[PDB]
């Protein structure tokens, strides 16, 4: 395992240091995109949440494409006010429910240590 707990203050410096491999490791899932939405990297451990292939879901657009229960007020609208200000942190319950059985979740969102990237973090409850 890499031992980083979800939800840590400063877990945006402990994640600039992993590669793909590296966070394939963590604990909880976790995803990172780009300020247009588009999944850059996309971990093990989330698509053991979610059913989808890691590989086959990178370039894709998160909002878009792969999640469209997502594209709400309630995650994509705080995920655009978030990167249109360049700031984010917000932490909240959703249920993840497109093409698979409905999954109940805690989701962090938080800017990246880098400039124009974003994590989406995501737990079972
Ligand atoms: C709603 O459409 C949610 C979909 C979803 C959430 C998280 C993922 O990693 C993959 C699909």
């Amino acid at each position: 395992m890499e031992h980083v707990a979800f939800g840590s203050e400063d877990i945006e410096n402990t994640l600039a240091k992993m590669d793909d491999g590296q966070l394939d490791g963590l604990a909880f899932g976790a995803i990172q995109l780009d300020g247009d939405g588009n999944i850059l990297q996309y971990n093990a451990a989330e698509g053991d949440i979610t059913g989808r292939d890691p590989k086959q879901v990178i370039g894709k657009n998160f909002f878009k494409d792969v999640a469209p229960c997502t594209d709400s007020p309630e995650f994509y609208g705080k995920f655009k006010e978030g990167v249109a200000s360049g700031n984010l942190n917000t932490m909240f319950e959703y249920t993840f429910d497109y093409q698979m059985t409905p999954t109940k979740v805690k989701v962090h969102m938080k800017k990246a240590l880098s400039g124009d990237s974003y994590w989406v973090f995501v737990k079972r409850v």
